[PDB]
């Protein structure tokens, strides 16, 4: 896609820190950038939108390729349009957000400078954050994650692309989203489907496949933290439903693990550790530590386990035990992952994808924090906050994952009910297992 030039694209500022073996910590001045598939894409040299609800106009958009020379994104209004400020150390996304048109969510990407994400390295350190939860009700996903895209946004590798990561060009993740306008600096008109639930989306012929770390996918009911692997760990163009992932017509006929290997709490057999009143209390700001600890010890070590801590009212609280027969234990571990799938009665291609070290190998490239606020047009979010699949028995395990109500979550329900809520991100800190946090 090409650069349009109506509405200037300023990022808003958001500091996080780097921190050494002690807590020493130095602040970084990042800056924020949306997704370009929420931006106004018209006509370069007009105001012809290329894309309008869910339908492009294929007078301008005959093929991919003429449809990326012919169409320019645009700068956002990050406030007025998207519901996204942003202040010190501190991030703030509104779910619902009215002015000529309605907005319904948000996508952001931290950037080193105004050209280039920002590419974490995970491996042998921790990351943590801040987050208020308390205005996030069943239905809807505050999630911070990391995906293995490209520093530019694909800018060098495309020609066909020069809006890059300026303009939050070259999403991917473990779904192989086919939803994206824009690919590889092309187009994705060909193919083009609308969704029946959403006036703004539809699915194209091309998808966008990378590994994926899922530190928090969450509301104030309920959370969970998942690594994705993929056969190939960074960004990848597949075609059609080979791409497989959620919305297609086999969530595992692909090269990414849709599913991941997940610990959430509730999941794991305790019902009474992670939501309002409870041991992490959702009612209240909490801090969360997840750490990748490697087989060596060092940064060039095999992923070989992930931990989780919170902190809240200065009290250390270490992520709840698996209650299960057999699944036990508080982190994410390839013992832990097998014996969860064969409990639970999941497809395990977790492993097939390559399990930790899979997951090890996408984070070793460097990885694009995002941060989002969501709901679900496939599942209702029910996979992480109710029972999934709906018609199974809450005393199966696996089958319940919080106490959001099996009707909860469908997305016109949730876009009615609930625009002004919103998630907050702040404090971010990375550095040294330990250094983050009052360790161990
Ligand atoms: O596609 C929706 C989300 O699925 C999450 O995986 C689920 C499955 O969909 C269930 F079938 C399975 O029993 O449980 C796993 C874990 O909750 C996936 O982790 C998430 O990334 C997807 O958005
Ligand atoms: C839930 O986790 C909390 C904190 O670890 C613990 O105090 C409580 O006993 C746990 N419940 C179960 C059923 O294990
Ligand atoms: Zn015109």
């Amino acid at each position: 896609q090409q650069v349009g030039t109506s509405q200037a694209e300023v990022h808003p500022s958001m500091t996080w820190q780097s921190c050494t073996a002690g807590g020493s910590c130095t602040t970084n001045n990042g800056k924020v950038v949306i997704d370009a598939n929420w931006r106004w894409v018209h006509k370069v040299g007009d105001y012809t939108n290329c894309y309008t609800g869910n339908t492009w106009d294929t007078t301008i958009c005959p093929d991919d390729a003429t449809c990326a020379s012919n169409c320019a994104l645009e700068g956002a209004n990050y406030e007025s349009t998207y519901g996204v400020t942003a202040s010190g150390n501190s991030l703030r996304l509104n779910f619902v957000t009215t002015s000529q048109q309605k907005n319904i969510g948000s996508r952001l990407y931290m950037m080193k400078d105004d050209s280039t994400y920002e590419m974490f390295k995970l491996l042998n350190q921790e990351f943590t954050f801040d987050v208020d939860v308390s205005n996030l009700p069943c239905g809807l996903n505050g999630a911070l994650y990391f995906v293995a895209m490209d520093a530019d946004g694909g800018m060098s590798k495309y020609p066909t692309n020069k809006a890059g990561a300026k303009y939050g060009t070259g999403y991917c993740d473990s779904q192989c989203p086919r939803d994206l306008k824009f690919i590889n600096g092309q187009a994705n008109v060909e193919g083009w489907q609308p969704s029946s639930n959403d006036a703004n989306a539809g699915t194209g012929n091309h998808g966008s496949c990378c590994a994926e770390m899922d530190i928090w996918e969450a509301n104030s009911i309920s959370t969970a933290f998942t690594p994705h692997p993929c056969d190939t760990p960074g960004q990848v163009m597949c075609t059609g439903d080979a791409c497989g992932g959620t919305y297609s017509s086999d969530r595992y006929g692909g090269t990414c693990d849709p599913d991941g290997c997940d610990f959430n709490s509730f999941r794991q057999g305790n019902k009474t550790f992670y939501g309002p009143g409870m041991t992490v209390d959702t009612k209240s700001k909490f801090t969360v530590v997840t750490q990748f600890i490697t087989d060596d010890g060092t940064s060039s070590g095999t992923l070989k386990e992930i931990k989780r801590f919170y902190v809240q009212n200065g009290k250390v609280i270490p992520n709840s035990e698996s209650t299960w027969t057999g699944v036990s234990g508080n982190s994410i571990t390839t013992e832990y992952c097998t014996a969860q799938k064969s409990l639970f009665q999941d497809q395990n291609v977790f492993e097939k994808h390559g399990g930790l070290e899979g997951m090890g190998a996408a984070l070793a490239q460097g990885m694009v924090l995002v941060m989002s606020l969501w709901d679900d047009h496939s599942a209702n979010m029910l996979w992480l906050d109710s029972n999934y699949p709906t018609t199974a028995s809450s005393t199966t395990p696996g089958v319940a994952r919080g106490t959001c109500d099996i009707s909860s979550g469908v997305p016109a329900d949730v876009e009615a009910n609930h625009p002004d809520a919103y998630v907050v991100y702040s404090n971010i800190k990375v550095g040294p297992i330990g250094s983050t946090f009052n360790s161990g």
